[PDB]
């Protein structure tokens, strides 16, 4: 597998229909994974599954600027499983990230880092196994 926390260079920054792929398996008793897509030290989208905050499961998506997180926005629909296999799809869309987990539809979220080809790299972390780490464009 691949070495957690794992940084993924993103070439010349993200752009509309460039597509994600994060394949990995949760340990047991999970407490959390994150993704974060970095413009050098902002992070332009931070998606971040929490198996414990408050006995409930919540994913947490953010922007940070200047070291200063913003509003977060939630998701309480939870498709990981603590010891399962996962299947993560960003794709790039023109106005949002598009996520898809094992094939459905998850969420979007809105871009607030307007400078798409300065999000350079993709930190990949958090309780999993990853087994592979990659994008193409379609
Ligand atoms: O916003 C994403 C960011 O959240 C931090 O945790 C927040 C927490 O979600 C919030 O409810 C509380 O009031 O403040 C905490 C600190 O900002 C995480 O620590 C961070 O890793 C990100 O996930």
């Amino acid at each position: 597998p691949l070495i957690v926390p794992y940084n993924l260079p993103l070439p010349g920054g993200v752009v509309p229909r460039m597509l994600i792929t994060i394949l990995g398996t949760v340990k047991p008793n999970a407490n959390r994974i994150a993704l974060d897509f970095q413009r050098g030290n902002d992070v332009a989208f931070h998606f971040n599954p929490r198996f414990n905050e408050n006995n409930r499961r919540v994913i947490v998506c953010n922007t940070k600027l200047d070291n200063n997180w913003g509003r977060e926005e939630r998701q309480s629909v939870f498709p990981f499983e603590s010891g399962k296999p996962f299947k993560i799809q960003v794709l790039v869309e023109p106005d949002h990230f598009k996520v898809a987990v094992n094939d459905a539809h998850l969420l979007q979220y809105n871009h607030r880092v307007k400078k798409l080809n300065e999000i350079s790299k993709l930190g990949i972390s958090g309780d999993i196994d990853l087994t592979s780490a990659s994008y193409t464009m379609i």
